[PDB]
């Protein structure tokens, strides 16, 4: 199937081991903007669902399932490739849905399903949005698609700023200088500075922070599931071009994503930016090995770049220059492994 | 290979990409206990170290093989799996130690040393010493040993002792409870609630603790590592029966460990009982589903089994009954996933 | 001369310029501690002055000398090599004493005196004591001091001890890693990172802190100026062994000093300890450049080497080591020229 | 040579001593104006530097030849005095510019130079430009000129303002009248109360102010560096008459300078008025010994004389007279010792 040849299965065993647990299931519930936001969505746009076919990438316990049921669909094909698969036709039975609700176990790009669908809705959202790499799975699914159906969520929209947290910097930076030392109980690690220093800002930071940090008005990189292919997400390069309203030291960039339902009678959002509520996606900062000075006024041009790997998930590399003085920082980040700082 | 055939490849892939990260061979140098430890065993032994060839399994940073060169080792083979290796071989090269210390990059099991060895170190404990299944390359290792050849940690205690601690208990079913409710956006979850208790309760808790939960003298299981074959980690029986001090309800087993390392001139303990100072070990207590009464005089017989998994990792097996009232209590525990409670 | 042999003449020049400043002056004499403190000294031992030649190293203003006519000196002999000595004569005339103080203008290592003296006064401690190199000039007088005489200050304590600061130590090494900066307009900085450090670090930080900082009770090294000779401070070495009262990283050590003056009516001290109320001196730190990490009981040993230069000053040699585990840090600073932090 | 004729050694140690600091360097490098300017002026004029030969006048790190060799010039000669010539070998290294870049030690009045050159830059300006005498340098640098060769930067306007600050005035006295005080601690300093005023006159003061207390349109001096030779800046004298824009009391000048590259594609230029932002240079205000009343309108003319001395600065003799009132007042400044006031 394509999803072996994208992934080695050491990761796709770890994957899918780590979905399996209830208890990541109830932390995934108890968001309630997400869970919240779903609902409203798949309710508000009854009439996209009112006696259609539906398909349920990656339902987990099947909540997703359970909005499209009560929202009138004649049929839902809930797909999950994880041992919580079992545990959702359980709530399928004792809700009574047996009728209406169909838990096929495997993965949809490895199942037969028996018919075309009018709409697939999923949540293949991970961190910085494409962690995870659930979008390819997601557009994968395109194939059970009818012509003119729709996808919830319909777009994704990548938010990219420049902020400023000398605090952050500094975390990182004493925990390197660890590795400067000469005598460590009369061992010379110093020879290693170079490798440690590089290794912690490899990591990608998750935690939530005041919008004050921020430097200029975000970039925005959009994505349309409806149009897009798989082979798209193999390589996703993202250009920016700031325009600085504050002078001083730039120390990064922080990300965040919104997604946008657009069904027939309204258009829902969901947003993790740092102006709205938490999320358990919170928000996501890359650092600069090297803090960039820059003048109110200037431009801090460069390019995101996400390369896919079989580990599910994607090398960032970010390039980043003040046009005015040619200063240049750079960065390669391992998305598959954050910080978690919150 | 011995290695490949009792370790599923996810499992082995997953487990060396954790150790080759700078920042966790940092975690571990950073426990003054475990490092500091380590040291004085070594060096207050230096006469089982001078002039003899060492094998270091598991060498990771090398921090090991660089203590037994302070000891005046005449040579030390630092085995290492994962891609720590080639940062071992970087720290040897600026410290002046390649003419005595070879980093032999390789699963133990799996590769070959020039020639015999006079004695083995490593740090092969995990979570209640057995957990990540190390302690089976360790004694694989003995295949390079001369006889009379000696082990650094030379013995191992597994403690067990009965725990009453009523919040622990009572924490697994408020988080369970979330699954019983009949409509959580319009959706009856209640039909999960057995299984998300039965979750809660296969995952070893891993914190610490004050002393005073303690419900009995705990009961030791000793591993000799200098007898000790590699079959003898595959099946772990440990009996006990415990002789209540306080009047109580018992919620489960708490577990920690001791090694010693016994050398010609004294013998240097490391423990992470909480009696002693805190470590990255911590300890571990593993619930009953049913917590039993016991009088004081009492006696809490059973046993704990443990059956290793090619996850690297152990199946917990623990029953328990009062002999006194018949009151009788199970549980099975997946070692491999704990739940990291400290705070 | 002897100051000429042990003096660069492009630094000599400089010190001499800045001494001749009636600003500096009033700094000095706006110091109430200290210029009370040598009042006290002085007029409580009155019975050492009262109808005794008195000689005044560095009278600068002539402060010291006027302490010494109110005292009841007979004849004081007042020394200044800047141009202070000028405005000196001025307050001698104008306070009707030039029966008793007569200023020579010179270095009192150049200078002739009519007659032996009874005591010696002066005011020579710079900062961490030893800048300056005043001392030597003080001892060198010690050749017109009667056999029985007399120094005011008699003997000097220096205290060290270890302290932790993080904030001090990530505010030089934030400083320091501009020069890691890959490309500063264009231009590759990094090659020169080594170079920052080490200058940045070379720099003793002159300030004040709270005493809860320091990691361990000081060590005194004590210098006797009624015994001790120039050659004596050339090469200053200062061992210490300090037990450790907390466990924590050491940044560095703090230095501190005492001076005495021992009369005969009874002793007064003049201490810049972070204990006692603030002088013109402060306190002064010296960072290592990775700190060390010791838990409490643990045995800091090492040595302060401080070697004189031409520059009137002294490169200081930082050695310690923590004894169990061997942890080692070093440093080399540059005394003369400090890094001033006081708000 | 013609460097060692004009400067007294003492002076001059000191001076490359200070340069030789990284930490220096950095105060420079970290001045965005400064180095932002010199880069805009240096690529925006590009077609100045492509496959020329450029000559650097005291290049410190090196940064002035690193924007010339983005510019596209063939070869830079960088010419550096202090040690920090070893630390632009370097850069230049490390850089990979090996091929363009030739650091040369020593100074510019004594090193041999191959060939003629195209183009000269530097950054030669110190307080109220002319400090520290490197303008000199910079035009001596012509030797090596070819006819028709430009200047980086090419122009130099010094500004001259006077201001009222009856604070700043106010504030000598304060400072001086701690000597007007017949028993500090039992002594009368009041004779040297005239001494300390005068002192405090003597330096120019160090900071920047709100342009609010300006009194004037400001009168300008320019030094164009093409045509001017070294001895046009032994003795500058620079008549001004102000016509008055407010009505009040005058206690000062101040002063402040521009300097413009003039390209064959544009001209940039970089201004420490205080109505631009903050550099490193600041402004310098200089204070008459009384001040003058001046109504709105009237003119105040007079003179401000610059003597280079052999410390590398300048001797300012200020002449200033209301011809309306005939009002008079003076003064005499030692620029190489001001009194830096900032924050
Ligand atoms: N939001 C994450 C949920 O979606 C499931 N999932 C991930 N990849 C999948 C895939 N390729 N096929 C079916 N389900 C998948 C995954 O098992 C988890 O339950
Ligand atoms: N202290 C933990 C260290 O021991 C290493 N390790 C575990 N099993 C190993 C094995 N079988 N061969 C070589 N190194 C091994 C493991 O890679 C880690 O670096
Ligand atoms: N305590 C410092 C004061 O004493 C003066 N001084 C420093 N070295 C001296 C010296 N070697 N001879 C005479 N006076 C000296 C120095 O000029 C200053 O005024
Ligand atoms: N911008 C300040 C830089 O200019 C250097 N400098 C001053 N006078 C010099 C001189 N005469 N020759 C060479 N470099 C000189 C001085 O050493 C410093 O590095």
């Amino acid at each position: 199937s394509v999803f072996s040849e994208r992934t080695e299965e050491s990761s796709a065993v770890q994957y899918f081991q780590f979905y399996g647990y209830l208890s990541q299931q109830q932390n995934m519930m108890q968001d309630y903007v997400r869970t919240g936001t779903y609902q409203r969505a798949i309710l508000q746009n009854h009439t996209d669902f009112k006696d259609k076919i539906v398909l349920d990438v990656g339902c987990g316990s099947g909540i997703l399932s359970f909005f499209a049921a009560q929202a009138g669909a004649r049929k839902i094909y809930a797909v999950e490739a994880s041992t919580m698969a079992q545990h959702a036709e359980v709530l399928v039975k004792s809700n009574n849905l047996t009728d209406r609700i169909v838990v096929i176990p495997g993965k949809v790009e490895e199942v037969s399903l028996p018919e075309q669908v009018d709409i697939i809705i999923s949540e293949p959202m991970g961190y910085m949005l494409f962690n995870e790499r659930m979008l390819e799975s997601y557009l994968h699914a395109k194939k059970y698609l009818k012509p003119s159906g729709n996808m919830f969520p319909t777009i994704g929209d990548v938010h990219l700023a420049p902020f400023t947290d000398e605090q952050l910097y500094m975390e990182q930076f004493t925990k390197a200088n660890f590795w400067y030392q000469p005598s460590f109980h009369g061992v010379d690690l110093s020879a290693l500075r170079g490798a440690a220093v590089d290794e912690y800002f490899r990591q990608p930071v998750v935690d939530t922070f005041d919008i004050r940090i921020l430097m200029a008005k975000s970039v925005k990189y959009t994505v349309n599931f409806l149009e897009a292919k798989e082979g798209d997400l193999h390589r996703i390069e993202i250009p920016f071009k700031f325009h600085m309203l504050h002078s001083g030291l730039v120390h990064g960039l922080a990300f965040w994503f919104d997604v946008a339902f657009i069904g027939s009678i309204m258009t829902v959002w969901l947003s993790t930016a740092p102006t709205e509520p938490l999320t358990h996606w919170y928000q996501v900062r890359c650092l600069f090995q090297s803090p960039l000075f820059a003048k109110a006024g200037d431009t801090l041009s460069g390019t995101c770049l996400l390369i896919a790997n079989k580990r599910q998930s994607y090398d960032i590399s970010i390039v980043a220059q003040v046009d005015q003085t040619g200063s240049k920082s750079s960065n390669l980040l391992d998305l598959k492994n954050p910080f978690f700082r919150y």
